[PDB]
């Protein structure tokens, strides 16, 4: 019912202002949040901020100074403006829609890459180890996520990503599979310790898996575990 598409320049000069647009299509909505999320070289996901259905904004403290997220509802668009960019802002930028009245779904755009030529805060860090893992098909596979402080298990999510594709919501609220996910997948955990399991590894499960916490602000993502198959 909802599609998002990011657009804007692929290249920006240092100290310039990065501007991106998110064109929203599909069905009309009565609530929710439009979030900008970017993914660095190396694949770390960074939660930037959102604008709600009532125009409320939240900005990650580490950007607070430089960022604004606005809407133009008559033309169904949401905007990202980032001032004073540097090489550290080089990333793929995604917009995403979520309705907290429906925990089980999240929509992402395709993502658009951008290369570049205030206020304090705190964050839960999420560690996924190992960073890379190989397994044979048929093996039972377990990926872990360790949070530096407790998080609510209803707000611990997992994503899958394949090369040339945006993250898809894989598990929500620790143990609930999302639409599109085979039932060989499971999840479990609590407090600071969470896991994702594949009962039997299929070839199509080779992908990157990120955990994600939106129990505490700013929401954060783990560094990811890249899961590979064995046998060339
Ligand atoms: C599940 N990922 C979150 C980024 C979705 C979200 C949750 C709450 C919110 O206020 C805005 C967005």
């Amino acid at each position: 019912e909802v599609q998002l598409q990011e657009s804007g320049p692929s290249l920006v000069k240092p100290s310039q202002t990065l501007s991106l647009t998110c064109s929203v299509t599909g069905d009309s909505v009565t609530s929710g949040y439009w979030s900008w999320i970017r993914q660095f070289p190396g694949n770390k996901l960074d939660y930037m901020g959102y604008i709600s259905y009532r125009g409320s904004t939240y900005y990650n403290p580490s950007l607070k100074s430089r960022i604004s997220i606005t809407r133009d509802t008559s033309k169904n668009q949401v905007y990202l403006q980032l001032k004073s960019v540097s090489s550290e802002d080089t990333a793929t930028y995604y917009c995403s829609y979520f309705d907290s009245d429906d925990y089980a779904m999240e929509y992402w755009g395709q993502g658009t890459s951008v290369t570049v030529s205030g206020g304090g805060g705190s964050q839960i860090v999420l560690t996924q180890s190992p960073a890379i893992m190989s397994a044979s098909p048929g093996e039972k596979v377990t990926l872990t996520c360790s949070a530096s402080s407790s998080v609510s298990s209803s707000h611990l999510y997992w994503y899958q990503q394949k090369p040339g594709s945006s993250p898809k919501l894989w598990i929500y609220s620790t143990s609930n599979l999302a639409s599109g996910v085979p039932a060989r997948f499971s999840g479990s955990g609590s407090g600071t310790s969470y896991s994702l399991t594949i009962s039997s590894m299929e070839a199509e499960d080779a992908a990157s898996y990120f955990c994600h916490q939106w129990s505490s602000f700013p929401f954060t993502f783990g560094s990811g575990t890249k899961l590979e198959i064995k046998r060339a």
